[PDB]
C-alpha cells in the first residue's frame, strides 16, 4: 500500500489489480431494421464504440465516483434514530422464526456461480467449481476466507468497479454520457458474508409479505396481496429518489447492521464481518484501489436486505420527525415496501409533505417529484399509477397486481441477450420460449388489442394462446 494522491477525489491506498472495463454488451437487434426515434440502447461500450465518440470508460467510471466524496448530509435527531431502530427490531423479532447457522458447504452452494469472483483471481465462479465444492485457486480462496470466519479474524475487503451493460434511454448515450457502478465484492468476503448473513436473509425473505422488505418476492404470486394491503392505506407515495446509494450515511448503516448482526444465529462471528463490511472500503478501479468512507458498499449478497433496512429506518425517521407520533403508531398507521432504493409508502397519517421532503434533504438524500421540478414531495390517494421493481401497480375488479409497460415490452421485443460482442445493432442468429411466453402474460394485462399486437410480432418466425387464457394463467393460476 504505497502510491498515494488522489484520484476522482476520494485517497488511493495501492495499485490496483481490476481487468479493463468491458467494452462489449449482451444485447442484440432481434431485426436488423432501423430502430425508432428515441428507442433504448445498451450503454455506451467505450472508444471503440462505433456509435458515438465519447470520454473513456475509466472518466465515465471518475464520474460515477464523484458523490462518495461529497460531504454526508445530517443523522437524524439521536432520540428519533433510537427509538426507530428500536422498533424495527422489535417488529423483527415478533416476526422472524430463528434460524439454523450456515455452513461453508451452504455458502459455497448459494453463491451465483456465472459471476466474477472478484479479487485477486477475476474468473468466473463457474471455473473452480465442481457442481459441489470450489478446488483450484477460487477453493483456496474461499477455505482460508472460510476458517478467518470461524475464527472470528478481520479481512478487509476488495471490491472491484465496473460499469452495468444495460439499456438506457439514448441521451445517456448520445448527450452526456453515463454508465453506473457496480461494485463487485471479492469472494473470500461473499462466503463470509453468506454464512454470517444467509440465515437472517433467509428468515427475512419467509416474511416478505408481513414485512416491509420485500427482497424475495414473486411479483405475480405476492404482488396481490402486497398491494391488496398498501391499498388499506389511504395516503400513497415513493419518493424516488436519486443515486440513493451513494448518498448513504455508513452510521446509518451500521444501525442497519447492528440490527442483522443481533437477529443473526452465530452474532459473535457476524459482528466481526459486519465491521469488515462497513470499515473504509476499498475499492479496485484499476490503476488503483481507492478508499471510500462513505455510501453503500454494495458488493455482497446481503447488501440488498442491510440498503433496504436502513432505508425502512430512514424513512421511518422522516415521518417521526415531522408527524411527532411514535415509530410504533407510524407502523400501527402505515404499510411500507422496500427494495434497496425502490420503495412504495402508504399511510393514513396526514404527512406535511414540504416538511418531509426537507427532513430527507436533510439526511443528504434526493428525494424527487415525478416532473422532476423542485418543490414538496407528492402524495395520491390510490395506489394505482405508483411502481415498485419496474411495474406500475393496478387495481381492478380481480384486485391489485403489476404491471410492466407497455414501454418495456416493445424494448423486450427490440433486444435479445447472447453472448458479448461490440456492435449492438448486429442480431443474433439461431431463432427463447419461456421468455416469450412470460412477455404474452405482461402484454395480455394490457387488454386484448395489445396483447394481440404483441402475438402476431411474437408468432415471427420462430403454440400462441388466447387472450382470456393467458390473462387468467398470469392473474390468478
Ligand atoms: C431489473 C430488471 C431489469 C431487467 C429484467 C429483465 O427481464 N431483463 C431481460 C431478461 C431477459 C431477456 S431475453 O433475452 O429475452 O431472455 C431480456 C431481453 C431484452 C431486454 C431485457 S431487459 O428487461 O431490458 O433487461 C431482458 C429484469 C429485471 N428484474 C426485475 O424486474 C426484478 C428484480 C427483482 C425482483 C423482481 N420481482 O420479484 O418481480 C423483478
Ligand atoms: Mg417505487
Amino acid at each position: 500500500p504505497r502510491p498515494s494522491g488522489t484520484y476522482a477525489g476520494l485517497p488511493i491506498a495501492d495499485y490496483g489489480d481490476a481487468p479493463p472495463l468491458s467494452t462489449k454488451t449482451m444485447f442484440w437487434r432481434t431485426s436488423p431494421e432501423k430502430l425508432p426515434p428515441g428507442a433504448w440502447e445498451p450503454a455506451y461500450l467505450g472508444s471503440k464504440d462505433e456509435r458515438v465518440d465519447g470520454p473513456s470508460l475509466q472518466q465515465v467510471m471518475r464520474d460515477q465516483l464523484k458523490p462518495y466524496s461529497e460531504p454526508r448530509g445530517l443523522l437524524p435527531p439521536q432520540e428519533i434514530l433510537d427509538a426507530v431502530c428500536d422498533a424495527i427490531e422489535n417488529r423483527l423479532e415478533n416476526t422472524l422464526e430463528p434460524q439454523k447457522p450456515w455452513t461453508f458447504k451452504k455458502a459455497c452452494e448459494s453463491l451465483d456461480k456465472n459471476t466474477s469472483s472478484g479479487y485477486p483471481y477475476h474468473k468466473q465462479k463457474s471455473k473452480d467449481w465442481t457442481g459441489s465444492a470450489f478446488i483450484g485457486d477460487l477453493g483456496d480462496q474461499a477455505t482460508h476466507a472460510n476458517n478467518m470466519y470461524e475464527m472470528g479474524k478481520s479481512m478487509r475487503p476488495i471490491y472491484t468497479a465496473a460499469l452495468k451493460d444495460e439499456l438506457v434511454k439514448p441521451d445517456k448515450i448520445y448527450g452526456k454520457i453515463k454508465k453506473r457502478l457496480l461494485w463487485g465484492s471479492d469472494l473470500g468476503t461473499m462466503i463470509r458474508a453468506a454464512r454470517a448473513f444467509g440465515p437472517f436473509c433467509d428468515a427475512l425473505k419467509e416474511t416478505c409479505i408481513f414485512n416491509p422488505i420485500r427482497v424475495g418476492m414473486s411479483m405475480n404470486e405476492d404482488g396481490p396481496f402486497i398491494f391488496a394491503r398498501h391499498a388499506n392505506f389511504r395516503y400513497h407515495m415513493d419518493a424516488d429518489y436519486t443515486r440513493w446509494d451513494s448518498t448513504q450515511q455508513r452510521a446509518i448503516l451500521k444501525r442497519a447492521g447492528d440490527i442483522m448482526v443481533r437477529l443473526s444465529p452465530e452474532p459473535d462471528l457476524a459482528r466481526v464481518v459486519m465491521d469488515d463490511l462497513l470499515a473504509p472500503s476499498l475499492l479496485d478501479v484499476g490503476d488503483y484501489k481507492i478508499v471510500v468512507e462513505e455510501g453503500l458498499p454494495s458488493g455482497c449478497p446481503c447488501t440488498t436486505q442491510l440498503n433496504s433496512l436502513a432505508h425502512w429506518i430512514l424513512t421511518l425517521c422522516a415521518m417521526v420527525e415531522v408527524t411527532r407520533v411514535d415509530p410504533d403508531i407510524v407502523m400501527q398507521e402505515s404499510e411500507f415496501s422496500f427494495y434497496g432504493d425502490d420503495e412504495v409508502v402508504s399511510t393514513n397519517l396526514e404527512l406535511d409533505m414540504v416538511k418531509y421532503t426537507m427532513a430527507l434533504r436533510r439526511y443528504g438524500l434526493l428525494p424527487t417529484r415525478a416532473d422532476k421540478e423542485e418543490g414538496p414531495l407528492e402524495r395520491r390517494q390510490t395506489l394505482q399509477g405508483i411502481s415498485f421493481l419496474r411495474r406500475a401497480i393496478v387495481g381492478d375488479q380481480f384486485g391489485w397486481y403489476g404491471r410492466l409497460d407497455r414501454a418495456s415490452i416493445d424494448r423486450q421485443l427490440l433486444w435479445t441477450k447472447g453472448p458479448n460482442h461490440q456492435n449492438p445493432f448486429e442480431t443474433l442468429p439461431g431463432h427463447r420460449p419461456s421468455q416469450l411466453m412470460a412477455l404474452l402474460g405482461e402484454a395480455a394485462m394490457h387488454g386484448e388489442k395489445y396483447y394481440r399486437t404483441v402475438a402476431s410480432r411474437v408468432s415471427k418466425e420462430a403454440v400462441v394462446p388466447r387472450h382470456r387464457s393467458v390473462l387468467r394463467w398470469v392473474r390468478f393460476g
